[PDB]
């Protein structure tokens, strides 16, 4: 089966991380949330108050096979993610061994741009915040797609649902991601995979 | 000052939960969340197996001044609702004492036809379950808002934003339900309160 590794830190973006996290499930991925930046606690207070318990300490799963590697945004968790070296070399790892790297909001210009993780991909993130992405990288869209260097980038709490259409799309095919999609009663203009 | 009590059970749809609880917090609405366990346990497994924290057992709370009483869907977790002697009876003081109940996805045809709690009312829920609301009182409308009876219900997971924004229009108004809105990328068929 797919797999996701579901990053969480104090502060993450809980309508983005929950969302994803139920889609991929409905997609048949099997997915381990991760507590980042808590010395190993899994209890994590997300953006809003919603507190989650995740599956394990980032050091204990950083390593493992999974198929994308997702960061949620929410402002000051994406900061705990840029700060965590750990976290940082996970995400290049993901990549130059040909994974996915997903994130939403904040994420992009948050983690990927300070750390040049992707020098010339083409990202999006939360609107307000385009002044982080370079020029030369930003595109503003729902959702974006770079094949080239595997990376998902999508907008914010409003594009959870088109985002984690997307990985379920990559990981296990457009039937299946329409078969979600026909599942969550979607509003008129995301798209639903049936073309 | 406006203030909600979020109900949780095994088996909650996450999705709805969370979503609901975030943009409630964003339009400035106090959130409690109150697990409706049969133990009083609040470290609560939703339907795609998130682990959510409640922030307290019903019996504690349900007496409390809330001007709304949310009812997530989930299949399990509104059979929980249903078979709560504790739930039905909070549900049916909240309607008697001229506040909101707002029920959405299985909730509404779980939860309170059986119960008969809105004899007389128009509502919607998930659309598979069409056929366990009465004919006379089924809309197919991804929220219903019945003032005569005060009852707010929607369809499903993919509805949560027009919920939760629905849930603020009701206790802060439409400028806030509009800001809120702003915030959050939403596609383009979800009503945005701006005229
Ligand atoms: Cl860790
Ligand atoms: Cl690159
Ligand atoms: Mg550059
Ligand atoms: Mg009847």
């Amino acid at each position: 089966s797919a797999s996701a590794l579901v990053c969480l830190a104090p502060g993450s973006e809980e309508t983005e991380a929950v969302t994803t996290i139920d889609l991929l499930v409905r997609g048949g991925i099997k997915v381990t949330t991760a507590s980042v930046a808590s010395d190993g606690n899994l209890a994590i207070t997300c953006s809003r108050g919603v507190k989650l318990l995740a599956d394990a300490p980032l050091v204990e799963v950083a390593d493992g096979e999974y198929d994308v590697i997702v960061l949620p945004g929410g402002i000051k968790g994406a900061e705990c993610f840029r700060d965590s070296t750990l976290l940082v070399e996970t995400v290049k790892q993901f990549h130059r061994s040909g994974r996915i790297v997903a994130a939403i909001c904040a994420a992009p210009a948050t983690v990927l741009v300070p750390h040049d993780i992707f020098p010339i991909g083409n990202m999006t993130g939360f609107p307000t915040l385009k002044d982080k992405i370079p020029a030369e990288q930003w595109l503003d869209k729902r959702v974006v797609w770079d094949a080239r260097v595997k990376l998902l980038t999508s907008q914010g709490p409003g594009t959870a649902i088109d985002f984690g259409l997307k990985i379920i799309d990559l990981l296990v095919g457009r039937e299946k991601a329409h078969e979600v999609a026909s599942q969550l009663v979607m509003a008129a203009g995301i798209y639903n995979y049936y073309e």
